[PDB]
């Protein structure tokens, strides 16, 4: 299913932007 | 799936004004 | 539909990275 | 089409965070 | 279709993070 690899992506970009935002703080 | 793309695209408008906030 | 709230959502976003590009400018 | 618009605008997004990669570079 | 349209680019997105995390920690 394709929406499954979008949701799936998005939350990897959630957890990238988690860290970088970890890094920058 | 539409509500689990929502809220994803919610929380990385968050997280992206928190970043501009930091750069700031 | 949600179609449009994630348009919305990702102009939003566009607007954000254009101002983090604008601050890492200057 | 709501579609080619999401499309569009991940292609900008793609292109503002490489932007933002060469400026980080 | 533009779902892989979609797909390719919210991956060439997560790529894009990683490198921009890859510079912040390097
Ligand atoms: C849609 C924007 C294009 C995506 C960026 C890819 C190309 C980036 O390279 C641009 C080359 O221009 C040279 C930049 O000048 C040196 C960078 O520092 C100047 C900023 O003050
Ligand atoms: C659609 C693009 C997805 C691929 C992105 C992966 C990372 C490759 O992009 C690197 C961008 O950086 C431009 C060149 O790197 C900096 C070179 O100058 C630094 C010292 O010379």
């Amino acid at each position: 299913d394709s929406q499954k690899w979008i949701v799936f992506l998005l939350f990897l970009i959630v957890l990238l932007l988690l860290a970088i935002v970890f890094l920058l703080r």
